[PDB]
């Protein structure tokens, strides 16, 4: 069509397209696959259409840094709009431009690591939490979900983070909180809506002017009037609680609003319910298949934290071979697949032409199994990091948080808090795979980096 030969004029190799779809038809394996496909078969540079939208894919690290770091805040700001947002434009991860800046100046000093210290004890308590739930869960004899388990662990580390609600959610799915947030999953964009707007992106303002919003209406309008009665209720009253330090930012660039202030409160529980249960689900798995990584892990777990002491801030920091279990498990397991820029003028990046328009794309996953940085990718040897072999590492190539000063914010929340559950967890339980447990896991052929099937393990008392 118009735009179709727009890879053809510039010498880029790719999978032709179809008119009025592109290569959307080539998703029928999901991103990961059809990243993996395309890198075999076209080398380091591949393009693509997503519809009329042509995306650029770049795997030298130098290219990686130059679009990621060198040459964000001049070029490479932003990522492609996804559909409706509504009020929700004004979320740090979906602003734009100057918008953005500003917003993420506002918002750097919510997650610094002094800060964190003061959250460990918070997300400490709904550890024990966990505990509790797994021992009923344990002593039924019968395997066991993870990613309910620890849905409700992160369901319940959000709610005591950005709020003060106290909340159980596995005994207790009633509180409006449980219950509203619980429908806050990441998006399928392989599914019928996400792949119409995508070969439609004509019918984005349509949807908007009609008050569709991407995020479910009644869960954001419940949200924003509990933050006004948070916010009333807290004056009242007159902390360590996300909203605080937005509140505490916003009485002291120039400012953020109340609807602003909702918005990125939103956009952490968003950022935070499935991520932190999926990874968490992903890690327990490959230590059940490989008890020899859990051993050792439960080994070390007892060395810091003796007589299953209580998990500290300077404690988590200096566990090594917990860090080197999430960080390989992050690698065989990217869940944001992806890493999208916008160019938004002409640019040459490292002798090669970027027209402004063209999505710039960093396929993480393809990067992490590939087997030229990576030795046997397929296998879950959690060595790779060790401090020796940490080094050998592109930092550019492994991006499971991406990089540059768009960058995952809640890098070091989420990683904290995965590895408070994971300490709390191991040193009371181990996992055993039961029969129903597929030895040979399956990903999902969506939009979303899951498992075919919903890990099930047997679970004992230690
Ligand atoms: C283990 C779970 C998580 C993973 C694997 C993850 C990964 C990512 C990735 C890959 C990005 C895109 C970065 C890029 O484009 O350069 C991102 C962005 C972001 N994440 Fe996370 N994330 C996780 C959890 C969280 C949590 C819990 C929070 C909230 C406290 C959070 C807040 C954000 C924000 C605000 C952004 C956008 C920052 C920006 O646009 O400037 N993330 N995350
Ligand atoms: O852009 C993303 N990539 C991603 C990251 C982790 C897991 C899965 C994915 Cl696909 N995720 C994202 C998108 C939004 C937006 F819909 F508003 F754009 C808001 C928050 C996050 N998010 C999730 C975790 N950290 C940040």
């Amino acid at each position: 069509t118009h735009s179709h030969g727009l890879f053809k004029k510039l010498g880029i190799p790719g999978p032709t397209p179809l008119p009025f779809l592109g290569n959307i038809l080539s998703y029928h394996k999901g991103f990961c696959m059809f990243d993996m496909e395309c890198h075999k078969k076209y080398g380091k540079v591949w393009g693509f259409y997503d519809g009329q939208q042509p995306v650029l894919a770049i795997t030298d690290p130098d290219m990686i840094k130059t679009v990621l770091v060198k040459e964000c805040y001049s070029v490479f700001t932003n990522r492609r709009p996804f559909g409706p947002v509504g009020f929700m434009k004004s979320a740090i991860s979906i602003a734009e431009d100057e918008e953005w800046k500003r917003l993420r100046s506002l918002l750097s000093p919510t997650f610094t690591s002094g800060k964190l210290k003061e959250m460990v004890p918070i997300i400490a308590q709904y550890g024990d939490v966990l505990v509790r739930n797994l021992r009923r869960e344990a002593e039924t004899g019968k395997p066991v979900t993870l990613k309910d388990v620890f849905g409700a662990y992160s369901m319940d580390v959000i709610t005591s983070t950005s709020f003060g609600v106290n909340i159980d959610s596995l005994n207790n799915p009633q509180d409006p909180f449980v219950e509203n947030t619980k429908k806050l999953l990441r998006f399928d964009f392989l599914d019928p809506f996400f792949l119409s707007i995508t070969v439609f992106p004509f019918l984005i303002p349509i949807l908007e002017v009609l008050n569709i919003c991407v995020f479910p209406r009644e869960v954001t309008n419940f949200l924003r009037k509990s933050v006004k009665r948070m916010k009333e209720s807290r004056l009242e009253d007159t902390r360590v609680d996300f909203l605080q330090l937005m509140i505490d930012s916003q009485n002291s660039h120039k400012a953020l609003s109340d609807l602003e202030l909702v918005a990125q409160s939103i956009i952490f529980i968003f950022a935070g319910y499935e991520t932190t249960s999926s990874v968490l689900s992903f890690i327990m798995y490959e230590l059940a298949t490989h008890p020899d990584v859990q051993q050792k892990l439960q080994e070390e777990i007892d060395a810091v934290l003796p007589n299953k002491a209580p998990p500290t801030y300077d404690t988590v920091l200096q566990m090594e071979y917990l860090d080197m279990v999430v960080n390989e498990t992050l690698r065989l397991f990217p869940i944001a697949m992806r890493l999208e820029r916008v160019c938004k003028k002409d640019v040459e990046i490292n002798g090669m032409f970027i027209p402004k328009g063209v999505v710039v794309m960093i396929p993480s996953y393809a990067l992490h199994r590939d087997p030229k940085y990576w030795t046997e990718p397929e296998k879950f040897l959690p060595e790779r990091f060790s401090k020796k072999n940490k080094d050998n590492i592109d930092p550019y190539i492994y991006t499971p948080f991406g990089s540059g000063p768009r960058n995952c914010i809640g890098m070091r929340f989420a990683l904290m808090n995965m590895k408070l559950a994971l300490i709390r967890v191991l040193q009371n339980f181990s996992f055993k795979p039961c029969k129903e447990t597929q030895i040979p896991l399956k990903l999902s052929l969506g939009g979303l980096l899951q498992p075919e099937k919903p890990v099930v393990l047997k679970v004992e008392s230690r």
